[PDB]
């Protein structure tokens, strides 16, 4: 019976087995190498992943999303306090622990950030017995590195309400590098790079890796940068736009607001392979229909400033880490924002030409890595 490795995420989650000498990457339900970090409640149902994001726009105050932005934090943390003003959804304090108000099943309802990632994590494990035929019962799930005690043991609680035994919690960087086999060396000290920028966050983390040993040497990023954030920036010109195009404003419409930005996610995904993408939104605000185009360079153009940002973090966490850019052995690319090609371009070229690991698709390198190091463990 294979162990899994789960990469639980801020936006998105993904699961992965090694059997028969290599990882597969488990596609869900509808085909998904990836499966939302999302969770909703109705009158009648839970759903999880793909379902609860795909009706957010139309039940937002009982659809939870950014649990782990809570997860093991006090409720008076001043990060808690902080995102709670941007959620649709309630925060309540329950012995200086947060939890989340929802309605459920027509009663009111308050569940823990641990209980919300532990459905999360039921989905992962599901889409894993699906695939292989039989129960899961172990897993390594991973952790930001600046998590603390109590949010390692949060996210472990989270894994055996899931029904999991936890081999290991694990850090995302260590875990990407033990996808790429960067763990080794044998004697002698590696410099390796972690680009992660992903659906919410940014990190970069700089290791050192000795006959199998990780030391983290420096770290940076930002907490609230990332792929919602391009999308955005493609909202926004898309409401410049329909303002030209009909006159109207819809900013101050919620639902054709987050519609659109359903549509913006898609088609900045296709601007990754095509140079061109078409918005087809039936029924946007008013009934009207909203079909037009975003080509690729007009896309690089809105998010510019953002792509160029990520490479401060590289400069401070090389400063930290006392490196020369042509120190670093090896840069690794995990989180889906990496898969842009304009921003693959501003760290190659801010590395002098230098090769990037990403023949494992970024969004799932950290997953890859996990189900290593669960089957090493097993
Ligand atoms: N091909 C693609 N091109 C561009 N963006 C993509 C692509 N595939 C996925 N994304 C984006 O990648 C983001 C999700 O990355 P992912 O690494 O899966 O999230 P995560 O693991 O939750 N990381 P984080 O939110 O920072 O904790 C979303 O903004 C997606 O829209
Ligand atoms: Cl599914
Ligand atoms: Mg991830
Ligand atoms: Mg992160």
């Amino acid at each position: 019976a294979a162990a899994i490795g789960i990469d639980l995420g801020t936006t998105y989650s993904c699961v992965g087995v090694f059997q028969h000498g290599k990882v597969e990457i488990i596609a869900n339900d509808q085909g998904n190498r990836t499966t939302p970090s999302y969770v909703a409640f109705t009158d009648t149902e839970r759903l999880i992943g793909d379902a609860a994001k795909n009706q957010v726009a139309l039940n937002p105050q009982n659809t939870v999303f950014d649990a782990k932005r809570l997860i093991g934090r006090k409720f008076g943390d001043p990060v808690v306090q902080s995102d709670m003003k941007h959620w649709p959804f309630q925060v309540i304090n329950d012995g200086d622990k947060p939890k989340v108000q929802v309605s459920y099943k027509g009663e009111t309802k308050a569940f823990y950030p641990e209980e919300i990632s532990s459905m999360v994590l039921t989905k992962m494990k599901e889409i894993a017995e699906a695939y292989l035929g039989y129960p899961v019962t172990n897993a390594v799930i991973t952790v930001p590195a600046a998590f603390n005690d109590s949010q390692r043991q949060a996210t472990k609680d989270a894994g055996v309400i899931a029904g999991l035994n936890v081999l290991r919690i694990i850090n995302e960087p260590t875990a990407a590098a033990i996808a790429y086999g960067l763990d080794r060396t044998g004697k002698g000290e590696r410099n390796v790079l972690i680009f992660d920028l992903g659906g919410g966050t940014f990190d970069v983390s700089i290791l050192t890796i000795d006959d199998g040993i990780f030391e983290v040497k420096a770290t940076a990023g930002d907490t609230h940068l990332g792929g919602e954030d391009f999308d955005n920036r493609l909202v926004n010109h898309f409401v410049e736009e329909f303002k030209r195009k009909h006159k109207k404003d819809i900013s101050q419409n919620k639902r054709a607001v987050r519609r659109l930005r359903t549509a913006c996610e898609r088609a900045k995904r296709t601007l990754s392979s095509s140079t061109q993408a078409s918005l087809e939104i039936d029924s946007l605000f008013e009934g009207i229909d909203f079909y037009t185009s975003i080509t690729r360079a007009r896309f690089e153009e809105l998010c510019s400033d953002l792509f160029r940002s990520t490479l401060e973090p590289v400069e401070k966490a090389l400063r930290d880490a006392k490196l020369d850019k042509a120190q670093i052995h090896d840069l690794v690319l995990v989180g889906g924002s990496t898969r842009i090609p304009k921003v693959q371009k501003l760290l190659q070229d801010f590395f002098n030409g230098r090769d990037l690991n990403k023949s494992i698709n970024p969004d799932e390198a950290v997953a890859y890595g996990a189900a290593v190091q669960a089957a090493i463990l097993l």
